């Protein structure tokens, strides 16, 4: 996250961190067994860390479970990220309280203009290189449609938004993949991609999570 602030230890409950021997992503915990992250993260061997702040230091209130199952999206398309989304069932359930707790998954579409939460442990700058220790978190915008297809001519799903700020150095980033963007209490979106990060009319690119409620609800009753 570039040009975020610090969250404070365990404000963001529903956040995870995909950790395979170092953090490479996040997610959203929606449930005690099941955890949402972009498909774009997928590999085997994930370990999911709840309930941080400070990734590198043992604080007290983490919790760390394998991953069982990580399913991809059917129709994820690794060129265009479409259906960009994976569902991850943990090897026992979390033990949920104030600071690990389950995100809800909406119950319609966020508009344009709404104002979102993202957080995350990636990258904080726009030209090099730098990882917090502890999460940053963002308050964004959702984009109009029009501005979403104005910015990248082609590319845009109906399965995607933009959220963020087209005049530069706000923006989510590299390791921040994967982690939540929440509106009013429900998960909306999903980092997804984006031109650079925090650059000037490149907005960042999320999974449109209302579009695959139905899909996420009948692959946890099936699996
Ligand atoms: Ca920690």
């Amino acid at each position: 996250i570039v040009g975020g602030y610090t969250c404070g230890a365990n404000t963001v409950p529903y956040q995870v961190s995909l950790n395979s021997g170092y953090h490479f992503c996040g997610g959203s915990l929606i449930n005690s067994q099941w955890v949402v992250s972009a498909a774009h993260c997928y590999k085997s061997g994930i370990q999911v860390r709840l309930g941080e702040d400070n990734i590198n230091v043992v604080e007290g209130n983490e919790q760390f479970i394998s991953a069982s199952k990580s399913i991809v999206h059917p129709s994820y398309n690794s060129n265009t990220l479409n259906n960009d989304i994976m569902l991850i069932k943990l090897k026992s359930a979390a033990s949920l309280n104030s600071r690990v707790a389950s995100i809800s998954l909406p119950t319609s579409c966020a508009s344009a203009g709404t104002q979102c939460l993202i957080s995350g442990w990636g990258n904080t700058k726009s030209s090099g290189t730098s990882y917090p220790d502890v999460l940053k978190c963002l308050k964004a915008p959702i984009l109009s449609d029009s501005s979403c297809k104005s910015a990248y001519p082609g590319q845009i799903t109906s399965n995607m938004f933009c959220a963020g700020y087209l005049e530069g150095g706000k923006d989510s980033c590299q390791g921040d993949s994967g982690g939540p963007v929440v509106c009013s209490g429900k998960l909306q979106g999903i980092v997804s991609w984006g031109s650079g990060c925090a650059q000037k009319n490149k907005p960042g690119v999320y999974t449109k999570v209302c579009n695959y409620v139905s899909w996420i609800k009948q692959t946890i009753a099936s699996n």
